[PDB]
């Protein structure tokens, strides 16, 4: 089982990635023995997802004999984002790129009634997208929360009332699909790893700002899970000694401070006791109007910035000492206002991390941030590259 | 390769935790199929790495058949610590026990010295000891500093003047023998869980207080080393915004206030102001005298292991937040003040860190200190279940 799926997938990455690739190439880049490569080989060509323009093929029909490439065209997976009070469904073909997109709202709270609409969701989707649906190999799934990727147990999560949630084994009874579940900050990272602003380095830390604080953590070139699909929760990490009572009954923690919440009732905290600022007659103040007012030079809004930089900041210097990254990218809607974020971060990091760490050490932008189900390819792409889904699809 | 050795790896773990086990039940175990599991234990027979009485054995010689185990008798492994101004090597039996150790003074600084005077002591040690050397398998070696342990290489270290020193590499040219070098935070940490005091959990840490402080994580029963052998580094997180100037030039870090030396410089700072203490007459204040006297009651030297414990817990708890490991391991001679530590530590582990987090969360004292040679032990081990060396003692 696990004999043949890796080679398989370290197999099929060669080609994905460098193919046209001759056999004996193959061979020397992989390490593996001509008769180990043909094997793989032909189980993947009869399979369909890989092809070549054989000798025979060549001669027979005029035109020149093509190395070994991904056989894209055809495969196609589901990639899903249950998110607060919605459900994300997006067709994408196999290579990575979104084919069809819908957003549902799911006003559902409690577990059997959220996987009751769920699974009739992907029912209705299967038929009112019959025609564009063709070789659909697997579905990923992501969300916010604690996640058992291995198993695809959702632990508990955000906004809906969930304990231990057998995600991907219902959706896999009820498709015969095999299924990924994982949590949307780590798949994110993923994403960024393989399709977006880190496929660069090997060892990066991808910084989410939304709701909570959460790093995904890439290392060696893999993004580090655990259990429940948690490593790397910045939220309750104390940035302040005497600070504010957190949700969770301790004080100081950075959520306090550098939530969605937090912030915008810091503006509205020091406009309610007089400072001014354009923000002054808005009702109903969003992040995106605090980030477009620092932007265009509010001074009240780039001190609110600047203050939410060096808590985040902080809170990265930690990250950079533990584990000595190679890049740092950050998400979220607050980099519509990252020429007055990043440099209060990165003074920050500059204070409080060894200059050796810090040196050459990019701070950017991610690549994906609205694109809810990139996520979810990411797993996809890597159980290709694992050989997992490979193996899946062989098999039939 | 890579095919075989995963695979014998796991059949040799099953074996040696198992043992005497039927091929049935390990391919069982195992989820391999007979052929596989007759081919891995063939060639383990062969290489003598494993035993059974067979069938007709058993009738041939008038005694039961006996299921397959570990043949770990006769076979051997060199463990070394290159430490700060000394140099131990140690010969264990396969499974891990010390047979003979030594310690030797090293009075070489620079690279090239260094490693011609270590060279120069293993091929004295085989000599000396060739009456109780039988089949040495390998060489195990644990150092503090960076420490690339995929190529061997030692990138800088404490004590000597080292430069990317290849002493993997070295080793081997001079002995023939497979070489493992490590960093000896991350290698306890894998002996407390191999041999030690976190072998009941996949997921936890040991906390390293010595000269600097360190934790070595373990996840998913693996060690997390990173290209630097430096996951884990906790000596540079900012304990203290307003605090002490570092060796880094940064301010603030917990080693101002955790290392060995700020310690010891803390209780003479106190004593020198004229606070009231046992060691106010005392010459030469160790670790071992400050630990001995707060245990013994001196409210001096109870208040600084007791605001140490302070510091250490605020870094405990950023790495719980991170992790959410299942154990927590403390190792060093600070345990000679536990009962004083201990409750500092875990006070501040509470006040910062989640409840759900930290709610069954151990602490305790790790198996290991001044068994300066069971990292090795553990590389070794983890080597022979891995498969790497089971396949370099089958290739000869
Ligand atoms: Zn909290
Ligand atoms: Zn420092």
């Amino acid at each position: 089982d696990h004999i043949k799926q890796i080679n398989a997938g370290r197999v099929y990455k060669l080609i994905d990635q460098k193919g046209p690739i001759s056999r004996i190439d193959l061979s020397k880049e992989s390490e593996l023995a001509p008769a180990s490569i043909t094997k793989i080989t032909r189980e993947l060509i009869d399979a369909h997802l890989i092809h070549e323009t054989t000798v025979q093929e060549a001669i027979s029909r005029g035109r020149p004999a093509v190395g070994l490439q991904t056989n894209n065209l055809g495969w196609q997976f589901l990639s899903m984002r249950l998110g607060r009070g919605y459900l994300t469904i997006a067709l994408h073909e196999l290579g990575g790129e979104v084919l069809i997109d819908t957003k549902i709202d799911i006003h559902e709270i409690d577990q059997d009634d959220v996987l009751a609409r769920l699974l009739f969701e992907i029912e209705e989707f299967f038929q009112t997208y019959a025609a564009q649906l063709d070789r659909v190999t697997s579905i990923a799934i992501t969300l916010p929360g604690l996640v058992n990727s291995e198993q695809g147990i959702v632990l508990q999560m955000p906004h809906y009332n969930v304990k231990n949630l057998a995600l991907g084994p219902e959706i896999y009874k009820a498709t015969g699909l095999p299924v990924f579940v994982a949590n949307d900050t780590r798949a994110w990272a993923l994403a960024e790893k393989l399709f977006g602003h880190s496929q660069d380095v090997d060892n990066s830390v991808l910084i989410s700002i939304h709701h909570g604080l959460g790093a995904g953590i890439v290392l060696d070139g893999r993004v580090l899970q655990g259990r429940h699909g948690n490593i790397g929760e910045l939220g309750h990490i104390q940035i302040d000694p005497q600070g504010k009572r957190c949700h969770c009954g301790n004080y100081g923690c950075l959520e306090t401070v550098a939530s969605s919440q937090a912030i915008r009732d810091q503006v509205t905290a020091r406009i309610q006791a007089g400072e001014p600022s354009c923000l002054a007659t808005v009702e109903e103040i969003s992040i995106e109007d605090i980030c477009a007012a620092a932007a265009d030079g509010d001074p009240l809004a780039v001190d609110v910035i600047q203050q939410l930089g060096r808590y985040l900041g902080a809170a990265i210097a930690i990250v950079i000492n533990l584990f000595n990254p190679e890049k740092i990218l950050i998400g979220g809607v607050i980099n519509q206002a990252k020429s007055i974020l990043y440099p209060s971060i990165e003074q920050c990091i500059r204070e409080q991390s060894l200059p050796v760490y810090h040196q050459d050490l990019k701070l950017v932008e991610s690549r994906f941030y609205k694109q809810a189900t990139m996520p979810g390819a990411a797993l996809i792409k890597q159980a290709l590259y694992d050989g997992l889904l490979l193996m899946k699809v062989v098999e039939g």
